[PDB]
């Protein structure tokens, strides 16, 4: 494990918090910034579990590397450091307190599908919900536009800062949101994290639901095939239940990019009302 200046920190700059669900641990690092040296900002660091193989390790080398590689934006979960020298290998990367995207809508929905919180939060409009489709659209479009395939998109992978920033969360190295021909023939693309994107939205506008209910795995395979697909849900526009529909079509070339969709949900945002 040799050092790169770039992203080393002193270990002694880290103060390890509570575990977040290797595994990963709330954390304060001491003058992340060169110029702010007197500054603590609160970060999620991932190491390995006390008991984990060679390939483990590996796995976190690589996505480590591979963040770097990847480099910064808004709307993904970003590297922020590592220390490699004075013993574990620690990866820290930037910190969501408001949980993943899938409990954080689960949290929102109204009180009387029910919501499993024993934290409730304030419901969401429908511009909030058609701006969080849109910010992690652009995540998945600034990774694509790096070559980076994700492989399994979903909600329970986009994670919530506290100031409402949606990031791409694990884009760096489950049946329900991937593509017939990734299921079928592991084949994945851009294509095919354009299918998974179009269950996220469907994840987004039942808050949080779950897709395919009371289909098992058996079934899905075959319905799929026979060119079945998710219901609207209840409280989705038809605009946007076509664009999930495109997503998901079958021949992969016709699917919208990244790119595309941006721009649509860049309209959809604009037009949808702030009084809703
Ligand atoms: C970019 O991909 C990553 C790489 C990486 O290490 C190199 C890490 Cl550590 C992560 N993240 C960082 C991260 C940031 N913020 C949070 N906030 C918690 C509260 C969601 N978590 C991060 N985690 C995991 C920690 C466990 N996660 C959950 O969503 C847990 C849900 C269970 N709830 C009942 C809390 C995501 C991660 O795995 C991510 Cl997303």
């Amino acid at each position: 494990l040799p050092e790169d200046p770039r992203w080393e920190l002193p270990r002694d700059r880290l103060v390890l918090g509570k575990p977040l669900g290797g595994q990963v641990v709330l954390a304060e690092a001491i003058g992340l910034d060169k110029d702010k040296p007197n500054r603590v900002t609160k970060v999620a660091v991932k190491m390995l579990k006390s008991d984990a193989t060679e390939k483990d390790l590996s796995d976190l080398i690589s996505e480590m590397e591979m963040m770097k590689m990847i480099g910064k934006h808004k709307n993904i979960i970003n590297l922020l450091g590592a220390c490699t020298q004075d013993g574990p290998l620690y990866v820290i990367v930037e910190y969501a307190s408001k949980g993943n995207l899938r409990e954080y809508l689960q949290a929102r929905r109204p009180p009387g599908s029910y919501n499993p919180s024993h934290n409730p939060e304030e419901q969401l409009s429908s511009k909030d919900l058609v701006s969080c489709a849109y910010q992690v659209a652009r995540g998945m479009e600034y990774l694509a536009s790096k070559k980076c395939i994700h492989r399994d998109l979903a909600a329970r992978n986009v994670l919530v800062t506290e100031d409402n920033v949606m990031k791409i969360a694990d884009f760096g190295l489950p049946v329900k949101w991937m593509a017939p021909e990734a299921l079928f023939d592991r084949i994945y693309t851009h294509q095919s994290d354009v299918w998974s994107f179009g269950v996220l939205l469907w994840e987004i506008f039942t808050l949080g639901g779950s897709p395919y209910p009371g289909v098992p795995v058996e079934e899905l395979f075959k319905l799929l095939k026979e060119g079945h697909r998710m219901d609207k849900p209840s409280n989705c526009t038809n605009e946007l239940y076509m664009m999930m529909r495109d997503c998901w079509h079958a021949v992969p070339s016709q699917r919208p990019t990244f790119k595309q969709l941006v721009e649509d949900l860049d309209r959809i945002v604009a037009l949808t009302s702030n009084q809703e």
